[PDB]
RNA sequence: AGCUUUGCGCAGUGGCAGUAUCGUAGCCAAUGAGGUUUAUCCGAGGCGCGAUUUGCUAAUUGAAAACUUCCCAAUAGCCGUGACGACUAGUCGGCAUUGGCAAUUUUUGACAGUCUCGAGACUGG
């Protein structure tokens, strides 16, 4: 009724917000080319 | 032979450099420039105009500051699961990837500070 048998969460996935990771990255700005391209007028992807 | 003077040239230490350093082809000037001192004396440039190479390096703006770039795709531990295989439903080896790996036996920290002569003691109020 306690809800027995002492537990040890090793390897087992834990319950909740324990798994919280957060990565702050910001990549370099990929701009497009306009002047002196040799390519056709609309942008490349 | 040594010392030494004067002028010039070279290099070096240092100092100075817009009341400084010069050019002058224009004029004047020791056949005298310029002189308030000392003038029956002194003695050198004066007035104007006009200027004040080269190499190296830094920094800034600028898209670009002058010596022959960006982007996409893919390659470069263990517990389960799927097959393949091997050995007797079970076990083992390698391969593969479609969940997980901070709660006492390990990989998410009983560590940190102190003191004494390789060895121990104290504290975490």
């Amino acid at each position: 009724k306690l809800m027995a048998s002492f537990d040890s969460t090793k390897g087992k996935k834990v319950d909740g917000s324990v798994n919280a990771y957060a990565i702050n990255v910001s990549q370099k700005r990929k701009y497009r080319q306009y002047m002196n391209r040799k390519g056709g007028f609309n942008r490349p992807l």
